[PDB]
Parts: C-alpha cells; structure tokens; sequence
C-alpha cells in the first residue's frame, strides 16, 4: 500500500484536477489555483488531471 500524492509547490496542499508538472524540474508540480496565479512561470509544463 505505497501511495503517491501529489502536493502543489506553491500551497503546499494535495493536487487534485488537473495537474501542472514542470517539464525541467524534476518532481515539480502547481494546482489549477497556483497555476492561474502565475508561478513557476520561467519553465514548461505539461496540464495532465
Ligand atoms: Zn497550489
Ligand atoms: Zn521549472
């Protein structure tokens, strides 16, 4: 029973919905929220759920 979770780097809460991961940064991820508000913005991404 190993789960993953996933926790935005900009609220540090779980990420569920659509999932922003960076497509440089190893294991970096924003909520649908922390994506609206424009962090992160400097590397690509990839919006999965
Ligand atoms: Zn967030
Ligand atoms: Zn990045």
């Amino acid at each position: 029973w190993e789960e993953e979770d996933v926790i935005c780097d900009g609220c540090n809460g779980p990420v569920v919905g659509t999932r922003y991961k960076c497509s440089v940064c190893p294991d970096y991820d924003l909520c649908s929220v922390c994506e609206g508000k424009g962090l992160h913005r400097g590397h690509t991404k990839l919006a999965f759920p």
